[PDB]
This record gives C-alpha cells, sequence and structure tokens, in this order.
C-alpha cells in the first residue's frame, strides 16, 4: 500500500449513495512543508483562500492546520438576503434569511462520523459582529461605514490539513451531491481526483525562499477618539455600571491606517510577534471572484467550538502582565487570584456562559470546568473556565454559534443591555469586530474564533479595531491606552510587514 | 533595530578579549523553511553536517532543532590515538589518549555563560561503545568487524538553530581563538560574518520540492544469529543472572541491508514513522574529506543531559505495548505499575544511575524524583525516572559522560559484569551501538542519546544493531523477536526510504 | 496564668458595653471525658440539653463537640404564633410570625466576631419540613398526625465545647442583655460564674462504667406503605417527571416502633453503627420544662452552613455500595463517574444550589467548586460538589437557612413542583422529616443538617421515615426497598439499643 | 451475636494446634472512656504497664491507642546477659546475648498473619542507645551514670486495644504456649478467658473525675553543660566536620529536675502540649516486680516501622518554625525547600536509611517516595521522606531494627565516625535517650519511636536529655539554645503537671 493511495472509485461511489458529501482524500510526505510555504504553493494568495493556524496559550503550535486551496463559491448577504457569490446549483438555497440559507446548506452537506483530520471540508468565513441585529433588538445610532455583510462563509470543498507531527499533508477534495440523486457518481469522483491531482502538482513545484528579516517602526495611524473622548465614554459607562445598568460593558473604537503590503506578510509578524491559539488568513472574494477585502488575525479566544455533540466555551477575564520575571511572574499569578473584583467579573462571564449554552443544550448537561484558572500567553496571563453543554436534540452547530453570539467579552453583562450602551457610546458599526472567523465542517464540528487583534485589509487601507472591558472603578486614561495598544499590536505588525527584506539587502 | 543584524564588531572585540571562542550570530526570519529543508540548504548532505531534532515522547516536537553546516575539522582516533581529520592550528591538542585531547579541547575552548539557542556549536559527534574499553578492564574475545574510532567528533563552528516557536533561525560562526592572544581580531571578526553571509545566501536559495510518497516493503537482510543461536544465549545469560553473576544484562545482535540510499531518506522515513526524543543524522568525514559514513537514528533515551552545572539522566524499563485502545491503554499502565519484577529491574538501573553520578557529583546532591512513572511513545509506554545531580567542583560535563557510560539499559546492572558477559556472548564488536551520540557545547553543557534504533551505512551498506533486557525469567524466542523487531524498525525504513517517490510518477 | 482562669470582670464590663451578649468563658482539661461522658455529667438527658458531634465522611471525629448544658428555654410555635417556653423577659420578640421573631432575636443577640469554639452559644433546634409552607403556596392534603411546631429552637447560653485534639473542654455561660441598657452588668457576671461554677461543679463529679455490649436484632415495626402502595407511587411520580412535570422528586413513608429505651442509648447505636458529619441528641421541651420528645440522629448531609459572610452547601446525589472489597470499591467509582444520568441528577441540585443561594448572595459571588467529585461513607459513596456564596448586604444567616430550604435532596428538581409531588401522593405531613437540625450562633454562623436517618421519640413511640429521589427510569420496588432500608438502620438502632447491658450480664 | 462475643474453645483449640500463642479477644461498647480513662482502670499505673497513643503531625490522633494491663514479665539484660524479670517457664530463652535471646523469643511466639487491632500482643518496651555498643565498636570514654540495661521489653500478653472511631476497646489475652505441647489446652483456654473477665470487671468500675487546671511555671533544673561547654562542643564538631571527618553529627546533654509528680501528670500535660506521632507512657518494673522507673515521652519521629514484610522510615531534618502567621508560614515553607543546604542535610540522612534497610531487605526493593516534603508539627515544620523495602528471606523485624539503629537523626552521618564523634564529646552515657520505645508484636509487626522529648523518672529524679544536628556552619550559642529548649519542653511538662489541681481549688 503506497502512502499517497487515493480514495477507490469502488469506495467513493459507496459514500455517495449514504451522503451529499463525499471527500475523496490523498496524503502526502511533504516534511520540507510549512503552512505558509505550502498556502503559497496551494493557495498562492488567491481571492477564496485562507489559512488557519493554532499556538495553545501562544506557546507550542498545535498539531493541524488548515489550508483552504480556492474557493470557487461562498454564501453571504447581499441588500438584506442570502446570495452566493461564484456558481451554485439550482438545489443550493438562495435568498432570504441568510442565517436560514446556511442552517439548510449544512442539513443538506452533512457526511459521515472515518480517519480525516478536524478540518476536512465545510463552510469556512465570518459572521459580523452586526449579524447580531438579527438575533436581538438593537438601535441603529451608529454609522455602518465599512459595509460588510453579515456573513461570508466559503463552500471550501479543496483543503489541506498540514500534520506537523507526522510532517505530512492530507490533500481533501469533496464531492459535493447537492441534489441527492444517483446521477453523475463517477464524473464526481475523477472531478475530485482531478483537484487532488491540482493540489498535488502545486505541492510538487519548486518555492522561493522568504528567508527575511525586518525591522520594527511605529506606525503612523488615524484614531476614531482622542484620549479624552474615549476617557469619558468610559467615564459615561462607569456611572451607567454604578446605577446598575450593566456589570460590565466593552466598549471599542477603530483605528486604521493606509498601507499596501501583502496580507500574508502582515501574518507573517503576527505569528512571530503575537503567536495565539487561533491565527487566520482569509481573502475575501467579491461577486467578481477577485479580491474584494483580507482577514488576518490572531486571535486569543474562541467564541464556542463544537466537538461530537458537545458544545464548549472558554470564558477569558482577569489579566496580569506576564512577569519580568520568573519570581515576579508568581507574585502576579498569587495576585489575579486574590483579586475578588476581577474574579466576579469572571464569574458574571462564565454565568452568561452557562446560560447561553442552556438555551440549546440539553438540561442537566450545562456543567462549568477548570474554573477561575490561569493561563500564561506572550504578554499576559488571564484567568479562564470551560463551559461545556450537550447540544439539545435536534439542535445543531450553528445554532451554537447563535446561541453564543456574540462573545461576552466582547460586549458585556447582561448582553443586551451591553450591546445598547455600545451602540450609544460607539461612532460607527462594529462590522467584523467582535464578530467570529472560523469552520462550520460537514461532519457537525465547528471552531470560531472571536474576530479580535484582527486587521481587515481593503483598497489601500487597513482597519484595526480594540476595545477593553468597563467595570465599575475602571480609569478613562487607563482604558483608552489599554485598548489603543492592543490595537497597537497589529498596527505596529503592519509596518513591521512593510519593512520584510532578504537580509543584508 | 534590524532583526538579522549582525553581533558588532566592537562586542566581538570585547568578548575576544574574555574567551577563546566567541560566537558571532545573525537572527533571521524563517517560516517557509524546515528543519530538514534547512538542512538541505545549508548542508546539502555534505560530509561534516548534521542535524539533530526532539519529539518528546514521540509526541509533540520540542522548539529547537540545530543544523551542523560543514565542520571541516574533526577529533578522532587512528591506531589509538588521538588525531584531528582537516586542518587545525599546533595549539589544539593532539596525540596520545584522545578523552584526555577532548578535555583539554573543552577546557581550551569554552565561552561565556547571553541569550543563545540551547546548542549554538561545540563537539558534536559519537562515542563508540568499545570507548569503555578504556574505563574498564574487558576481555577481547568478540572480533572488531566495523572498525570504527571510539570516538569521532566535529568541531562544529557553524550552526543553524532552528526555532519552530518563532518560525526563525538563528546563524551562529564561531571564531575559535586557540592560541590565546591578542592578534588577528578583526580577522576573526571578518572571517565569521563571512561564514554567516554563506550560510545566509545558501539560505536565499530557491528549493525544489520534496514532497513525496512511499510504500512499506519488508526488507530483506542478513542476520548474525539464528531463533537458535540467539535463544540459547539468552538462556546462557538467564542460567548466569540465577545464579548471582549479575541482575540483568543487554545482550544485542546485527543485522544488514545492501542499499544505496541516501541517509536523509532513511531520517525522513523515521522521522514519520518512529518519530523520538534524539533524532539524528551525521555525515562522518574521513581524512580526505568525503564522506566516510553516515550515521541515522531515532534514540528514545538519552545517556546524560548536562546544564548549568547539572547532569541528569533517566533510566527507562519497564514496558507495555500502547493500548488498541483507549481503555485497554489504562488497564495496561495499571498493569505495568503493578508488575514488582519490572519495577525492581526498573529501581536496580535507578540505582546503578545514582551511583554513577555519585562519581561526579557532590555528595549530597544526587537525588532521585519522579521515580518509576509511566511515559507513552508512539508504540509502547514505560517506566521512567530521573536522576540528577550536581557536577562536583573541578568536574566536566565530560567527567559525567564518562561516569555514566554506557547506559546500564545498554550493558546492565552491575555494569562491568554484565559487558564481561556481553563480551562472552556476542560475535562482535558492538561500535556505535550502545554508545552515544550528541554534543558537549562551548558552553558547559552536553547532551548524548543512546545510540539504538540506529543504522549506520557505510559503501553500499547499512548496519542495523537491536537487543534487549535479560532477565532471571526472559523466554529465548521472546527476546529474539523482541530484539529483531527492533531492528526491523529501522530496516523497515530502508526499505521504505527506498520507494521514495513524487506521487503519481 | 492558670488554665481555667475565668473571664475578668473588667472584661466584660467591656464587652457589656458592646453589645447585648457577653460570653463568660472557662477552659478545663478533662482528658478523662468523652463527649458522651461530658454530656451525661452535664446534661444527665434533661430537657432542653442536647449534643452535637461530627464524624467527617463517617471517618474520623472532628475536633468539636458541643453540648448543651440545660437551656431554661426556647423560641416555638403555637396555634400559628411565635411562643416562648420558660420565661424571657419582656423585650423578647414574641407573637406574630415566628420566623420573624427569630430574624429579630437574632439581630438583637448577635457577640463579637477572639478565640472562641465554633459554637459557644446560640439558637439551637429544628425547622419541621412544614415550615416550608410558610415560604410558598402548598396544598393541605396529607394529614398532620404529628402536629410538630413549625420551629423550635433553645436559646442554648450555657455550653460546653469539647475539643477531641487537646483534650479540653471550654465552659462558656453567655450573659444574654436584652435590654441593651447599663443596668444589671456586674449582678450578670456574677450570674454567669455561677452558671460556670455549676457545670465545673458537674464535671468534677464521678461517673459509673457504661461499657457494654449489645446484639443486633430484628425490630418489629409499623410501617404507612406496602411494597405495593409505594411502587405505584414510585410508577406515579415516574410518569409526571416522563411528561416533564419535575426532573425529580423525593418520596417518602413514615415507619413506627413502640419503645421505651432510652433516646442515647439508640445515639450510642448510630455513633457505632452510622457515624456521620452531623450526629445530634437533642431533648426537645415543652411549656412545663419536661422532656415532651427527644431527636436521635445520624444525618449525612447539611442543609447549609454559613461563616465569615460566606454561605455554602454540598448538594449530594449519585450512590454505590463502598465495594466489597478494594479494587470492587474503584470499579464503582469509574462506574458512578461514568454514569451519565447520575451525573446530571447531580449537576440538577447543583444548579437549584446555585439559585437558592443567588437569592441572598451578592451577583457574581455564587460559584460552583469542586465539582461532582466522590466520597465515601461507611457503606456507600456519592457524588459531591461545594457551592458557595457571599451572603448580601444586610442579608442574614436565617435568610440563607430560608433561602434553601428545604434540601432539594429531599424535596427535588425544581423544588416547588416537587413538593406539590410530594403532597399528592404522601399520607401525612412530614413534620421533622426533610427539615433541619442545627443552631444559628450569637456570632452570625450557623450550621444545619437535613434531618433524615433520624428518630423522634415521643411517649413510647420512635417515629423513622425515609425516602429516597425517584427519576426517569426509577422501579417501584427498588425504591421501596432502598427506603425501608434506610429507615431500618434507624430502627435496628433502637432494637439494638434495647438489648445494651454490662458485658457478661 | 453479641458484640462482647468471646472467642470459643473451638476455635481456640483449633488456633492452639497451629501457633504457640492465641490471642482470645472480646470486643466491648466503650463510649465514655478515653485512652487514658481506660488506662487508669485497667492498669492503674501498676508496674509493668503501659500506654501508646498517637497523633500525626501532632494534628489528630489516630485511631488506634494501646493500653498494657499488667505484664507479670519481662526481657531484659543484668551483667551483660539475658535474664527474665518475673517468671517464665523452662523454654523461655535466657542466659547469654539479649538480642539473640529476644530473636527467639520471637521466632517462637509468631501468631498467625484475622481482624486485630494493629498491636493486640508482644515485646513492648526500650533498646537503649547504648545497644549500639553490641552491633559496633566504639571507645568507652563516656561514664555510664544512669546504669540502664541495653533493653528492657515486657511480655505484654494482655493488651486493650482502644478504638477512637468506632468508640469501642478490644480486649486481647494471648495464650503464651512456650512448650508447643498439645497439653494444658483447655486450662490455657480458661486462664485467658479469666483474664478477659479481670479487664472486662476493671472497666465496669466507676471513676472520679480528673478534670483539672494547670498553671506553667518556669521549672529549675540542672544541666550538664555551660552555654561556653556547649558551644565549644559545637565549634570542635564544626572543625572535625570541615576536615571531612563527618558530614553531620548530633551531640546532645543531659538536664534533670527532682520531682514526685506521677508519670501520667507528666504524659498529661505532654499530650495538651506537645501531642506527636509517638506518645508513650511506661512503667518499668524490677525483678521485685515494683516499679523500677517510669518513661514519659512525645517523640515526633519513629526508627522504624514494619508490616506485612515491609520496613519503612521516616527520615526528618529540615526545620523552621510555624508561621505566626499564614502568610509567613508559606514564606518559611518556601524557604526551607529552597534551603540548598538544608535539602542536602536530608537527603544525606535520606541515603543513610536506604543503607540501612539494604542490610536486610531485598535488592531492588528499597525505594524512597514522597521525597522531602514538608510536614507541618504543632510549633514547626520539616522535610521529611519515605524510605522503604521488602525484608529479605529470612530477616525478621528485629533485623531491621538492628540494621537501622540508632536513627541517623540521632547521631549522624556517615553513622560509625559520628557515635565516635558523640562519644569523644558527651560526658554520660546517653541510655535512653537516641534508642527507641515501641513494640514487636507476634504477628510480625514493630513500631519503634526515636527516644527523644522523653523524661526518664526515677527515685525522686526526672532526667531529660536533648541535643541536635551539628553541619558545617553550625553557631555554639543557637544549637546550645535550640537543644536547651527541646529539653525545656519536657522540663515544663514536669512543672506543670506539678500545679494539677480541680478547677478552683
Ligand atoms: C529504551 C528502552 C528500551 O529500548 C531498548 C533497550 C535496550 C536495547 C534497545 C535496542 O534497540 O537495541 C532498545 O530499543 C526497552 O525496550 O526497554
Amino acid at each position: 500500500a503506497d502512502l499517497a493511495a487515493t480514495t477507490s472509485r469502488e469506495d467513493f461511489r459507496l459514500l455517495a449513495a449514504e451522503h451529499r458529501v463525499v471527500p475523496v482524500t490523498r496524503k502526502v510526505l511533504a516534511d520540507s512543508e510549512t503552512p505558509l510555504s505550502a498556502y503559497r504553493k496551494l493557495a498562492a494568495n488567491r481571492p477564496g483562500t485562507f489559512l488557519l493556524e493554532s499556538a495553545e496559550n501562544g506557546r507550542s503550535w498545535s498539531r493541524w492546520s488548515f489550508i483552504g486551496a480556492g474557493a470557487p463559491t461562498a454564501l453571504t448577504v447581499r441588500e438584506g438576503q442570502a446570495v452566493w457569490l461564484g456558481a451554485v446549483p439550482k438545489d443550493a438555497p438562495t435568498g432570504g434569511d441568510p442565517l436560514r440559507a446556511l442552517q439548510v446548506t449544512l442539513e443538506l452537506l452533512a457526511t459521515a462520523d472515518p480517519g480525516l483530520p478536524p478540518l476536512s471540508g465545510g463552510m469556512v468565513g465570518f459572521f459580523a459582529y452586526d449579524m447580531v441585529r438579527r438575533l436581538e433588538r438593537l438601535p441603529e445610532r451608529a454609522v455602518d461605514d465599512l459595509c460588510l455583510p453579515d456573513m461570508l462563509l466559503l463552500l471550501a470543498t479543496d483543503v489541506a490539513a498540514v500534520d506537523h507531527h507526522e510532517g505530512t499533508i492530507t490533500l481533501i477534495a469533496n464531492a459535493v451531491n447537492w441534489n441527492g440523486t444517483d446521477e453523475r457518481v463517477d464524473w464526481a469522483y475523477d472531478d475530485a481526483v482531478a483537484r487532488l491531482d491540482v493540489m498535488t502538482a502545486a505541492l510538487g513545484q519548486p518555492l522561493p525562499s522568504t528567508v527575511a528579516t525586518f525591522s520594527r517602526p511605529e506606525p503612523r495611524h488615524r484614531a476614531q477618539r482622542t484620549v479624552e473622548e474615549y476617557g469619558a465614554i468610559v467615564e459615561y459607562l462607569v456611572d451607567q455600571i454604578a446605577a446598575g445598568e450593566a456589570f460590565q460593558v466593552v466598549p471599542s473604537q477603530r483605528f486604521e491606517m493606509d498601507t499596501d503590503v501583502d496580507p500574508i506578510d502582515v501574518y507573517r509578524i503576527l505569528r512571530v510577534t503575537n503567536p495565539s491559539p487561533y491565527m487566520y488568513l482569509l481573502q475575501v472574494p467579491n461577486s467578481d471572484g477577485a479580491v474584494d477585502f483580507s482577514i488576518v488575525g490572531s486571535s486569543p479566544e474562541a467564541l464556542v467550538t463544537v466537538h461530537e455533540g458537545w458544545a464548549t466555551t472558554h470564558p477569558i477575564a482577569g489579566t496580569r502582565w506576564r512577569g519580568r520575571t520568573d519570581d515576579e511572574d508568581v507574585l502576579l499569578e498569587k495576585e489575579l487570584l486574590a483579586d475578588d473584583k476581577e474574579r466576579a467579573e469572571h464569574l458574571m462571564l462564565v454565568d452568561l456562559g452557562r446560560n447561553d449554552l442552556g438555551r440549546v443544550c440539553t438540561p442537566g448537561t450545562v456543567r462549568v470546568e477548570d474554573y477561575s484558572h490561569i493561563e500564561r500567553y506572550s504578554h499576559v496571563m488571564h484567568l479562564v473556565s470551560t463551559v461545556t453543554g450537550k447540544l439539545g436534540e435536534g439542535r445543531t452547530a450553528l445554532d451554537a454559534v447563535t446561541a453564543c453570539f456574540p462573545a461576552g467579552t466582547l460586549s458585556g453583562a447582561p448582553k443586551v443591555r451591553a450591546m445598547e450602551l455600545i451602540e450609544e457610546v460607539e461612532k460607527t458599526r462594529r462590522g467584523l469586530y467582535g464578530g467570529v472567523v472560523g469552520y462550520l465542517d460537514f461532519a457537525g464540528n465547528a471552531d470560531f474564533a472571536i474576530a479580535i487583534r484582527t486587521a481587515l485589509m481593503r483598497n489601500g487601507t487597513a482597519y484595526v479595531q480594540a476595545g477593553g472591558g468597563v467595570v465599575a472603578d475602571s480609569n478613562g486614561s487607563y482604558e483608552y491606552n489599554e485598548a489603543r495598544n492592543k490595537a497597537r499590536a497589529v498596527l505596529n505588525a503592519i509596518a513591521a510587514a512593510e519593512t520584510l527584506a532578504a537580509p543584508g539587502a
């Protein structure tokens, strides 16, 4: 038996009888490729491509990265209605409510549940924060500057799963049989095999070096708010909270830079400087099939993850700077744990998570574990917990996402009142900020990162929005600066990425 | 400040005043390189090059890999005397006892102790098992078939340390000032900078793909012993042990294949099939400076590791197959822990380690920890402990190595009597088998793997030797088969490596 | 300084200025007394006396036991109104709502918060299950056979705290200054000192032996329900639950024996046979000041405990028999943990506890810890968790008790619907069964046990009521038998206690 | 079946056929007795009686205490020869080496190995430190002031085991059949039953109160050494150690008080003030059968414990005062753990224990566990480890004791050189100091405490000897004071015990 043995026609036939999506796979040895080099080869920065990587706690890359090698097709929204970009067949849900359209698409395109990597195919993309407008009634005071759709999800059928442990890549070409009929079976197989052959040959190409140097210039950028305007918004919210309007609210503002630097170069600097449990680079296509814009992020927190029937969330709140150093690091931990206020803030969000999940999980299954423990990241440590529940009968991964959306850590507690306050105090619509980036795979799983520490790159401009939680005793300047600094991590990376050069050049 | 900023001449001068070795370094971003691809670029399978990688427990690659980019020069042994291959200056110790020669070389070439990767430069290579002949009196019954020198250590001055976490490579060109005088300082700097520039440009080159497929054919190979001859040697040793000659002894035999496959290709298959905490590929040069032979291994166990004054060992003994699966896996662990015999065998080796270290560590510092706990590897689990001691005043990393040499896990308990028995029952001299591969870095640290699960590749022939511990109740056939199977892991990898082809070719 | 130094008049004066209750204490060495022997000496089975002991997990007695040495006075209820038995002064709250009467009594008689044992004085007694009728509207179908008051709490001012670790007894005579005025200070001191002197001299007396033997005869007793009647009640409740009326409900029935055996003798057999974290013996006085009845119990579970501002509960649900033995014991634990149904039942009660406490604790302080872990008791093991919260501003220990009352483990989930169902299916009012026995100390703390595994002993009759949780898949006979057996533990103890004799007599 | 059911004649007969010692037992309920009260009743301070109690870490009394109710007979030493006090039959080993005499006695009187408490019968008493003179050659410079025998062990055949958990006492009358013949079986039974009946009736008696008060006067006492003499001995030993004569040595001196206070009263004050894992009170008889002297102690450390074939030791070294308080307590622990010197001292003693046990345990069974962890006692914390080994084939509990004797913690490392130094610097023979008190039970187990924090009380005088470990950097005054203070704990207790009075008397 050969390593790169492709799925047999015989086996594909059997699978095609059972489900409307059949992955056809081929594993190769790729010990001289990294996720990035493989992306370069397989995707080449093309519209509808992506790379997803993961460094738990910003320390140690996990086993898998996933590359999208060209999705001709994406489900999105235009003038409040669900529409596909690129061509799909007659049976693909279109028009109307986009969430319902997405719900039916996922009901139709489920697969078996084998051996496959965690993500081998599915709907991959984002939900804007402003998708929440369709789940909760909110005022419409802030202006929609960026004009992004509520969602856009690639139908990602050609996927390369890079296994860092084995040094292998598993190539997947999924046959999508929308109409569910017996017809075209053998055609579907050969088509899938041909897409495998394309990815394979792309992997067969040589590559020039990107071995490089860069410096870290301070970026020049535009802010929506001065220290004064921001500090006063914070004081307003501190007043609301003291009165009992909410326990906590997460205001933000937008910053911007003009730049023509490739998105991947920004990804490269983020990966080196702020590795995180959710790294992503996504080229979002337009109706014409060129790149409308690019999303580059390194996010520290998932909204939700769904796996084998269970939805899980990881509320994160409470911060100290990592120690400079080792004795100081432990003082700081004992201090965060002893900070009763922050303990309380964290617990509020843990309860909010319990409730969110309560909406779609079977009663008596929603539990908290590893409650309020410490996690170290590259530059800071936090309190963290796990909330996990069994998806209720007939509930879906998408129900888990909508039930949790948006993260309490990006809105507040209680959530609606906090969103309301956010809308009162913020100049523009958030767009992707506080939304999610992630996937819904055909087997029923899902993983979404909160869209923070992220740049959206459009027509010569890069937007980076950042914020931070406000509580009873928050100080306006302190919050302004903490927020700006979060943003500068990304802005700094863009400025760095612009200096990328071959060493001694 | 630029990422690839090279060490300044000004700083080098100061360092040169203080020590006879001064590393000159340059860090680059190399997010599209793997250790293997970097090796290909920097070393290109040349004589005197190496790659060292590490996967703890065969699961999760550690942060660092180290590439040797061409050592013009190596300390070894010819006709019982210490000699350099390639050219060294007048002050480099030569002739006589090779251990003393190595001892003085290390005393001379120490560095400061900064920021550097774990290995940034030093003496890198092997000690044959038969080096033990110079530390203990042994009979000379077995024939020296392979004729390897007791040691050979590259003077590895051009090193690339690959950081998987940051995606960076730190290039080091060490200036070796043997004579210790003030002269040539500025020349030394420019020379080091030029070696950096060579490695840099080598990294700047493109590379063809090695994306590949392979199959796993059963190899045809030669064995020194039949099941009958081997089973009877085991029964002999079981008799000695029952009488109280020793508690345990580790006999082995040699297997061989003819093959012309590149060594790196064998490394590639080992890396995929049997990842381990010590992977190595080493091209050992001759006096002419071509490759005399190649060592390729994936070893599960260190002899000793020395770091910031402390020597540490990790005795490993007791085995079960990993579970097939998860419930079975736990039964097996409860079983190994409950196996009083194997507990005893493990404890014997732990005590042997305590004593070995007692020879060179300050009294009242040699401790055992994490005693006799379980570790899972890809295919098996073992009992494992830690023995660690403070190196006694005026003792060196090399004293730690010789004090421990050879591993009890490859000889037995008590060690000399076991070696004696090994010599009575084995046909040929072990050569590298049961020796070590590793390094002694200029800062005083050291890390050596036991040389097992290793192929030595010379003039169209690949040698793989394997064995296993014999105790009171060992069965001859069982031990024959367990030993042969250990060997076949490597032999299988050579046969696989021969099928390596571009997919669909 | 003498060990038995009594509090000084000078110090009492200062304390009397600050609070309406001033404990006057004297510590003695009592290394030849047990809690029982001390009780015999100090209380002698008199009306208004009690003994409280604690064996955590039924294994290892805790440090403290507490003896009440004659409370002349108790707050209780007659014809729905709050009344004192024995004489109290004009300022002591009487008439009306008994809970309000108890609330004001505790507000009045608070102390400082020193050095004192956990309980040094306070209101000590019970709340009937049927006290719940004043916090929730319930139907009145079942007949009130036993006619107990909703509550009765001794004003326990003479207390002996027995310290098993030191072998000492700390005697406390609390001066209760209801009117709050400066008058009678020096009189109060001498009175307290005289009560100390009485307890002291009582401790000074000799004692006859109770060294003893006993056998374990099967008791003859009366049951309210046959296996058929009980099994059918269980099936009824299983039907309600399947329909979604509740998740769980805890029906019980009453058993009875005629006996004239002293209550302490029953306590003695319980202590030997079913030691528990809450042992109690209480002699409840009547208006005439003789014993109306006696309560003897060994309870496995607290309702709530309040200490230094925090209320804590320990939901317990999920059972296996302890192992017979040690390998079997671990199988059983792995099994209980793996029992998803019982996990769910336990989680329901944990959530119910979170909510109960939510009613009186500051938001963002009610947390779960040590979630759903195993505890071993003498004969069974359970799942157990901790729910703890900060009492909200201006909330009291009594608010914690009422907020939790009655235990979900004795009612069900959700609680009211379960109580409703209990009332539909049960013949008589529960009385003390499912109520609590415990104390509210003057410093603000509280500890109450659920009143189960308890005998109420009145006019030649002993009542023991027992029950068990019903869920979706409960079997009628199994529940009948499990319930009866719980009861027989107490009934067996009464029958044993009747055989108590000096050995060979 | 009755609780106090005595062993049947039928069962005794069967047992008598199998072993020369047959315990005849009767369990009673004794919930109004403490170990002390039971001792008073059963032993009444008579010669040849004892009480043994245990408080692990000086916190929480363990389950069992053991009372010896009159041993008519003891194996001891007079003019270097083994002799019995009181009458024994012809077959009882006498004359000669006392250790051999004790060895054969134990070989003869073994029992089965059931249900019994940990100690139900055996040889109970002490070994003097100076017993070591028969296992190692030592100089004879110091004068033998106290003139104690090398050993004296009661043949303790009437034992009461007090179970604090159950509140029960298990009475044991062991039938000792020295001659091993069939004769007198039925006589032996009735005799044992009569001894049970005596203990039973003694338990049946009443008792007066000992409820009491006491003060803590500073005792006036005699010391062998001034601060100057002691500080200079310490400096001498510091010099020897610096030169490498030993790593550590434990000098001591003797203190004395005249007092006529009962020994039990001293025990009572020790029990309250310095509870420990080994409490003992022993009345040592003379040849006339009156009390020769009394031993009262509270020891923190076992020499060795032997149980079901395994010998175990618990080396203790490294000290801090407990924290005053809770934050300070943790600083102190982090500090002791970080004290590399004390770590080393502790490790030396751990190794010494490994070796001691190596002399009598099967190779490959002697292990260390729970290495060098912290234990809190009432006033101090220490580092502590466990060393445990399997007794070698044909080795006995007594071999374990002699192999370990005396504790390294009371001698030093290496042990002989330390003893030698002790003998050079100490005025008198140690006697019991640094010896052991404990038992060897008939089933093969053993438990011995190091004889420290102990008073020996003879003819109106109480001796208390104390010392402490000397190392490289010890200070003379500091050690003098630490030693004196250890002694004063006992001396203070004697002075306290003299004030014992009924409260207000
Ligand atoms: C590291 C632990 C083991 O591996 C070996 C022990 C001894 C010899 C060998 C060998 O490969 O020759 C080996 O793999 C083992 O099988 O116990």
